[PDB]
């Protein structure tokens, strides 16, 4: 159907691009000028408790002003009583999450391509000292020209100092670094710990401290306990030992991480196939 503001500017609805607690997105086109979008559409009633409403409104002013080419444009928002519509860079090639769940593991060239490209978009994140806090393959969008932008700003946080910052445990499980699950809140190096994460799914196929049950899992990030498959690179397995520390200040930075052998030694494309959504470029 349609959506529309203030000025009563429609929107038509397309295919549901996904749900998943608690908005609805789908394609929207612009009825006069069809410039596209994807839209998060958020009941008002699933956000009216004050730490719903917060989540929702930090997620807007943090994303707002955020323009680098490897992070999603905010584009607008408006709301009504019924929904709060978010406006976003539509990226027609979906989701690392979408890809991943096509190919199950990418070659060392693919890896190192969208890791640059994560890396890039962290880094502005970084500077601006705004964390991501929920780093994962679903939310890392690709357009049409195989370019990742870094998304979902719904965990987003100000940086703060450690004494500062809220010992709440958040961000995807498989993701989330120690010292999160220690109630020591979230860092820079969280945000480069779920990289690490990200990394290691991507190679292996797999999230590298995935078990049968949450508890054994969080069990398995606190010890650092997961395996490393022998056909992985030496160093792709380097890089994944300098992240995957317990401790967050042992961890590399982004700039570190960029100037390791995976990187500096490895083959980066300067674009990957389309085709590369669905089946090995
Ligand atoms: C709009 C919400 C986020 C997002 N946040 N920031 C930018 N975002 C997104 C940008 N582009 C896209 N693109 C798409 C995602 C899934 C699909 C897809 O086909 N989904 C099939 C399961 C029905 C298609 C997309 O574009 C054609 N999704 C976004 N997503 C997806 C997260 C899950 C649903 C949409």
């Amino acid at each position: 159907l349609i959506t529309d503001p203030r000025s009563g500017r429609t929107y038509l609805k397309g295919r549901l691009l996904g749900k998943g607690g608690f908005a609805r997105c789908y394609e929207a086109t612009d009825t006069e000028t069809g410039s596209a979008y994807a839209v998060k559409v958020i009941p008002q009633s699933r956000v009216a408790k004050p730490h719903q409403r917060e989540k929702i409104l930090n997620e807007i002013e943090l994303h707002r002003d955020l323009q680098h080419r490897h992070i999603v444009r905010f584009s607008h928002h408006f709301e009504d009583a019924d929904n709060i519509y978010i406006f976003l860079e539509l990226c027609s090639r979906k989701s690392l999450a979408h890809i991943w769940k096509a190919r199950h593991t990418l070659l060392e060239p693919e890896v190192r391509y969208y890791l640059r490209q994560i890396l890039s978009g962290l880094k502005y994140l970084h500077q601006r000292g705004i964390l991501h806090r929920d780093l994962k393959l679903g939310n890392f969008f690709i357009t049409e020209n195989m370019e990742l932008k870094v998304g979902d700003f719904g965990l987003a946080a100000r940086l703060e100092p450690p004494e500062q910052r809220k010992k709440t445990i958040c961000g995807t499980p498989n993701y989330v670094a120690p010292e999160v699950l220690l109630r020591q809140g979230h860092g820079p190096e969280a945000d480069v710990w779920s990289l690490g994460c990200v990394m290691y799914t991507l190679l292996c196929g797999s999230p590298p401290f995935e078990t049968a049950d949450l508890k054994e899992t969080y069990r398995c990030i606190k010890q650092v306990h997961y395996t490393l498959p022998a056909s992985l690179s030496l160093p792709a397995r380097q890089l994944l030992a300098a992240i995957l520390r317990a401790s967050p200040r042992d961890r590399p930075s982004i700039d570190q991480i960029l100037r390791h052998d995976f990187f500096t030694k490895g083959y980066t494309p300067d674009r990957l196939p389309i085709s590369s959504c669905v089946t090995v470029p």
